[PDB]
């Protein structure tokens, strides 16, 4: 490794060259490397689950990037292949990272319910958290819908109102 650690994101100006998209096909495919898994540690270490391009091309150090339009949109395309990103709709204007699926998630929500007492939990009490373990209360709605889901198809959770998104906690121990 010519750099390590993205060390050449810690310090843009000593590290130009990570800023401008290479030409040649073996550069190009070990620049994206470098870039696609910076971007998966940044999202995890920030525990953001997604956010518009546009904000994106406003942090350090995305923010230093040359051709940003074009840069992230190879990156995210690497991120997508690896099967950590999805696109949030047909605009592509914004992306959600998954450096976490939702089996993992609901093992999360049920330990914490378990944790702070809970038997029930809805929605909209989710949303409207101080705080979560890992931003879990940021998920997005249809990310919710399918967690829940998950709880209940795993004998875990069981329906009290679904159109309320209501759900009764099952204990196992």
């Amino acid at each position: 490794m010519l750099t390590v650690g993205f060390e050449w994101a810690a310090q843009p100006e000593k590290y130009p060259w990570m800023y401008s998209l290479p030409s040649k096909t073996e550069d190009f495919e070990d620049w994206l490397n470098q870039w696609s898994d910076f971007t998966l540690q940044w999202f995890k270490i920030n525990k953001l689950h997604q956010i518009s391009l546009v904000e994106l091309m406003g942090e350090k150090p995305f923010s230093y990037l040359q051709n940003k339009s074009k840069a992230l949109t190879v990156i995210v395309e690497n991120l997508i292949a690896r099967n950590f990103c999805k696109y949030t709709d047909k605009e592509y204007k914004s992306i959600r990272v998954f450096w976490r699926g939702y089996r993992d998630w609901s093992e999360v929500i049920y330990n914490w319910a378990l944790k702070k007492g809970r038997t029930e939990l809805t929605f909209f009490e989710i949303i409207d958290l101080k705080e979560s373990p890992d931003n879990f209360h940021m998920l997005p709605k249809e990310d919710f819908k399918k967690i829940f889901n998950i709880l209940v198809k795993n004998k875990r959770a069981e329906w009290i109102n679904k159109k309320n998104m209501h759900i009764r906690i099952l204990f196992l121990e």
